């Protein structure tokens, strides 16, 4: 079972998952992982060079992040609110696609740079950024996750891995993958 | 203005609203919001133990789901149809109480589960939802549009929302919501 694989990479050996050491850290090149305060930080946001933001933890619960594209207005920081649950039942690849155009969106320019954050930066927002790698980057699952788990402590649920599992099939047998 | 104010609670920050990520949705206990394809599925239906459909998009069209009494005779589900079209102009209000009664037909019983569902679940079978808690569990529309939102991807129409503020206002000035 390929999400015990994923699970096996990430864990501590003792039955247990690291936490983010940091509230923001860049996982690959100008992307970034982060949690809800540095979300809500626009001078921090505007020192690293943000240019932005995917919220995948948008909405009102103590389980979100309540912001919005006028909290972002006259900072020059383009906005996407995407309204995910942290639960093995949220149908998170529904925005696979929607995610990593919007990563592409900033990427594509040379001094883009994106937060792709939620409420920890730890389930919600790496699935979204590990699917993009694999989507758009041609990484397989178990490297694009690897990557990301190296540059900052995350623990997508078993249903976002399983999620990723069935994308890494699909590309692979269509070929999108790097050998 | 009012339905303003909703739209920003519902819609992502690029000025657009995100579409139902599953074909079904339980938003509050024991009331299901889904697609005209679920609706049409009767082994999903009982595995989900629904004992109620209340079809908010009856009729013929594209935008209509084509289901009747008769579909659901010895599934042991309690059917009603309510032949609403999806635009600013239909008056889904006044199938409110017709509505909340059907909702609380089932909710009565506690082994009662109700789907209300219209073509997407996105505009006409979330409005009804939305209007029931108002009426029947007192929820303020500000809260009952946010709880709702939280559990399925929904965009009801501006009609549809400023029917929902009248409502609002009516029962607020009536004592009958919770602050």
């Amino acid at each position: 079972l390929s999400v015990q694989d994923l699970n096996d990479l990430l864990s501590d050996g003792s039955g247990c998952y690291s936490l983010p050491s940091q509230p923001c850290n860049e996982v690959t090149p100008r992307i970034y992982v982060g949690n809800a305060s540095v979300a809500q930080d626009i001078p921090k946001l505007q020192k690293l060079g943000i240019t932005h933001v995917l919220n995948a933890a948008e909405g009102r619960s103590f389980m979100h992040v309540n912001t919005n594209a006028n909290f972002y207005k006259d900072s020059g920081i383009t906005y996407l609110g995407i309204k995910a649950n942290d639960t093995q039942e949220f149908n998170l690849s529904a925005y696979f696609e929607r995610a990593a155009d919007f990563i592409d969106q900033a990427l594509a320019q040379k001094n883009g740079r994106v937060l792709v954050h939620c409420r920890e930066g730890y389930s919600r927002s790496p699935t979204l950024v590990i699917a993009y790698l694999m989507m758009r980057q041609k990484m397989d699952v178990k490297s694009a996750l690897s990557i990301v788990r190296q540059n900052r402590e995350i623990g997508p649920n078993d249903g976002f891995l399983a999620q990723l599992c069935q994308l890494n099939d699909r590309l692979a047998k269509e070929g999108k993958l790097k050998p």
